[PDB]
């Protein structure tokens, strides 16, 4: 037991699970991540054909300039100006709070951080996809296969010595000829190597491995080069946007050798890498309700064949019909990779045992669900939710035990709108969520080893990061000609007097009372949210949505002595090992 | 300097030499080993006549069953069952700690790993000799010439997936007429080829080249076939403990054409292969104190002649009287093969320059020296010692600079008993040592380019791998009838709490306090130790001695991210080279 106030102004019993999560994650990654995997799949610079503007012009997301926006920061003077920034361009970080906003030219629909290995102190990058058009929308049952652009954005190193005056740099983009990308998952560890690694001139040092869940119904696997390694090969007369057309390492698809009929699987809707070394398997959820596994190292002539360009086509080794409808989500269990969870548009969650796929461990019928988080330390899964079937006022975010403990679902955050995304930081045991109301919240989970019904009130464990509002000033032009975005950002510096601070009141006046908006584009809506997976920057969070603006925030109040020590202790071992 | 603790629980400054040694060895082997040598000396199956069990029995070691023993492991509740296993029987690997034990039928007196090319991932073997009798002992002055058996033991492949449930398999042995064997060395590189190599029916894919220091005063040079090719040639009805009468590739002896007088050199006592490409020279130490060199490719009719069976006889090209008494050890410099070091029963370590053999580079007088190790990165030599002349309590293991740096001898490990054998791992930068006291000790050397007196307490840099004891429930039978061997192993997985864990507190009574046994067989004495020279399995170690039991260990705490990184990069390159 513990009592009194933590240095950040939360009670110690609210912080104590967070500190426990650091040790469990540090211990886990030492055991079950690795520093190198897939040595065979390093980049080749001659496969990265830089496009001219004439060739690139079809792929660029079509809005050249952001909506007008403004930022108010809690406790600071009111800015009163309106900002508006070009596509592929960024405002500068606020000098004290280091929040950044950058514009991707289209509404964001996938987002993930590159996993830099532990304490390596590297430059930090987010990959993202923003749809070509702000108001185009895609029916699930149809394969789209249009043109679209994967974007990689560099954020600097995000050390305190770097964050004041930081900017997001669009380092390069990959032209994808495979339509919308619905999910991005980097290989969790073992894909990255040092940017100055000595390699023969074509073999650019590898930044990571990125899997793309395409609306074409297939998964593309790219190994990424470091940006400066490209420019060292690239001619210096290049276009300012560094747009590339790129060959896959592999295209993953569902089928068989000589399969005559293209599969009914439809769109690929979700991904998960195997969370443990050697990360050899990838799972994807399809529209037909299947979950499909490709064995990436597979030598076998039955799964692997090489296309005339040299990319691999991989067919799966295992499929099971997990759901009666689209498999909108997957999470793979970190603590034991024989277990998996999936949630589908049939509004069942199903936990799975991959050795015995004929029945789930536990099906729990629920409201329609949009994303799952399965944090390492906890037996259950947290669900983001669509309100369309909820009891009114009881929609929101729910933590659901996998069933052995049998606690009732912990109602961590009531929301009136739908929640489009979750991310759980293993370093924090926090969960953050993006809402169509344009509000971003974070919550600290109670220690789910102990019955959550003993929690006196969940409201003490959550705080808003920001809310977007529209200020007047059913399509994008009918909106942006008549409104600007206001971002209201909280003082994340500490949580003293939290329940009386005005933004925390403002959020509570949104809960239970706020109304769905249906007479405009819902430009405020936040689609994806991601805590940093990296121990360096572990307290950084990135989010964006229907505005196509992407914002980076630092949740300074969860920067803590144990984290800072663990960063430096890990820093020393890295520099003692890799130099 | 670097501060903090590595995740294995050793300080980073203690481990930083161990990590550095991987890079230095890799750069050396890229430049100075080779993929194929002695292309003419491919094994021919018709030279391998399989003995029946009736023919083999005179060559078989006379003990059909091991001494009784038990094995104990730090942190596992004690087993205490008394094992007793037949000649050529292996116990099964411990499912998690992967230690393996098997009985050779006699006391172990020679041992080396088969050198597997970097990245090959091959089956991993030890070739060994074990004396015909547990209690018989041979006078140095005499050419014993009694028959005995060279043994080849396959250890499986030591891949992570293969280590649980592994066993050591006696794949075959060679019936040797030329006396007992005092030393075994493989051709350090370029002998191995793929077991799947297509070759004509008389040829067999070559496992290695092996040279024997016979007590008959001559050196036997064998090319080993891969076992599968023998078993494909062998009739399947034959006895699977296959014992072959093998014709030598070459027989190496001191003399000249028409030299009627048999050489006074007596027994051969130590070998060194030329450590660098093309490995053309083999050096041997002799009882009369000479060091003798054969140029194995030699065409010259003055050095090479072919016997009627087609085996070679080679006379040397150069000799010198290095010592006043038997040359107990040779070590040949890897960094520059002009230099060689030797030790002898006259208890001087002499560093030689083989261009100028009349005067050693340096002669340092010491205690009676039993084996030397010369790790690639370090200028000096580490000496194992008999205690019979030592200043009391100062016996044990010393590292001795070749003299330019001029440091005092680094007293790396005090021992009461005589260290019978020593082995460095160039990959690890660490050394291990077998004692009549029955401990196996391993120790980490500092960066010997810097003054070792800066090491304030070397006890922080060593650990006991195991101790062998006799438990009472002058000859072998009168011993085993009243005692059994207890092997107690440390938890090699990490070095946390090391200086508090009971094996160190026990070992600190082995140092200094331990009263040496002299009144029985010394049945616990460890006569040989060998780290693996192979990048695959580089953290594995083999040991054995008067018990006739081999035991194998994996020093899990020293295998590291750089080891895994390096293994995979070498695996990718090797797979790109051989297909």
């Amino acid at each position: 037991h513990c009592r009194g106030m933590a240095p950040n102004g939360l009670p110690n019993h609210i912080m104590a699970p967070v500190w426990k999560c650091l040790h469990l994650t540090k211990d886990f990654r030492e055991q079950k991540h690795s520093y190198w995997e897939f040595a065979e799949w390093i980049p080749l610079a001659w496969k990265w054909h830089l496009l001219s503007e004439l060739e690139a012009a079809p792929y660029l997301p079509q809005e050249e300039k952001s909506p007008l926006f403004s930022v108010q920061r809690e406790g600071l003077p009111e800015d009163g100006t309106l900002y508006r920034i070009n596509r592929f361009s960024s405002i500068t970080a606020h000098p004290e709070r280091w929040d950044v906003s950058f514009f991707t030219g289209g509404p964001l629909w996938a987002l993930d951080w590159c996993p830099v290995p532990e304490g390596a102190g590297a430059s930090q990058y987010v990959a993202l996809f923003s749809s070509p058009d702000m108001n185009e929308t895609h029916p699930l049952s149809q394969l789209h296969s249009g043109p679209g652009l994967l974007q990689l954005w560099g954020l600097g190193t995000l050390q305190q010595e770097s964050c004041p005056g930081n900017r997001a740099h669009f380092v390069y983009g990959i032209a994808c000829d495979n339509g919308c990308i619905w999910d991005l998952k980097f290989c969790p560890s073992g894909a990255w190597e040092l940017p100055g690694t000595p390699r023969k001139a074509p073999l650019l040092p590898r930044l990571g491995l990125l899997a793309l869940a395409c609306s074409d119904g297939k998964v593309l696997l790219f190994s990424l080069p470091h940006p400066e390694a490209l420019l060292a090969q690239q001619p210096p007369d290049a276009v300012k946007p560094a747009i590339y057309k790129v060959q896959c390492v592999a295209t993953l698809q569902v089928g068989s050798m000589q399969a005559t009929d293209p599969s009914e699987c439809g769109q690929c809707l979700s991904l998960a890498w195997m969370p443990t070394r050697p990360h050899q398997h990838l799972a994807a959820g399809y529209y037909n309700g299947m979950v499909v596994f490709w064995n990436l190292p597979t030598n076998s002539p039955l799964q692997r064949i090489r296309l005339s360009d040299g990319s691999l086509k991989l067919y799966p080794f295992q499929c099971f019909l997990a759901h009666d409808q689209a498999v909108r989500t997957l999470q793979w269990c970190k603590a034991n990779s024989h277990f998996l969870v999936s949630a589908g548009s049939d509004r069942k969650i199903k936990f799975w045992d991959l050795r015995r796929p004929y029945e789930p461990i536990n099906s729990i019928k629920r409201f329609l669900s949009t994303e799952l988080a399965w944090l390492l330390p906890y037996n259950g899964v947290t669900v983001a939710q669509d309100n369309c079937y909820a009891s009114y006022g009881l929609c929101g975010i729910h933590y659901i035990d996998a069933g052995y403990l049998g606690f009732k679902a912990y109602f961590t955050a009531p929301r009136k709108g739908t929640v489009w995304s979750l991310s759980g930081s293993d370093w924090l045991g926090t969960i953050a969520a993006g809402d169509i109301s344009g509000e971003l919240i974070a919550a600290i989970l109670p220690d789910m080893a102990l019955n959550p019904i003993n929690v006196k009130r969940p409201v003490e464990r959550r705080f808003p990061i920001y809310k977007a509002d529209l200020i007047p000033y059913r399509t994008y032009t009918e909106t942006v000609n008549h409104h600007y975005l206001l971002f209201q950002d909280t003082d994340l510096g500490s949580f003293h007097d939290l329940l009386r601070r005005e933004p925390m009141l403002r959020m509570q006046e949104g809960e239970g009372h706020s109304q769905l908006c249906l007479d405009r584009l819902q430009l405020e809506a936040i689609h994806k949210v991601r805590f940093s997976p990296n121990l360096d920057s572990y307290g950084w969070l990135v989010s964006g949505g229907q505005s196509g603006l992407v914002r980076i925030h630092f949740v300074r109040g969860l920067a803590s002595p144990l984290g800072h020590r663990m960063q430096l202790e890990s820093r020393a071992h890295f520099n003692a090992m890799f130099q």
